[PDB]
């Protein structure tokens, strides 16, 4: 399980899948954090939360306990002409 807490701040990850109950997958989505939009770790606090993130130009605050069942991927792509 690679999680969006599992991304370090300086990475930058995509949004794949989101678990949840359902209900917090609408909390997490209603937010602007949507599947498929890129997200810029920002600042993860040492305790662990909450994780700074800039996602759709908003740079906010989500709870560790979202970003632990979040779905995302460690997008590494290369720079070229």
């Amino acid at each position: 399980m690679f999680s969006l807490r599992d991304a370090k701040c300086g990475q930058t990850v995509k949004v794949v899948k989101l678990h949840g109950t359902g209900a917090l997958k609408r909390r997490i989505m209603d937010m602007g954090i949507t599947r498929g939009c890129e997200i810029y770790i920002r600042k993860v606090a040492p305790l662990g939360d909450p994780i700074q993130i800039n996602v759709r130009g908003y740079e906010l605050s989500l709870r560790k306990s979202a970003a632990e069942m979040i779905e995302v991927e460690l997008e590494h792509h290369h720079h070229h002409h």
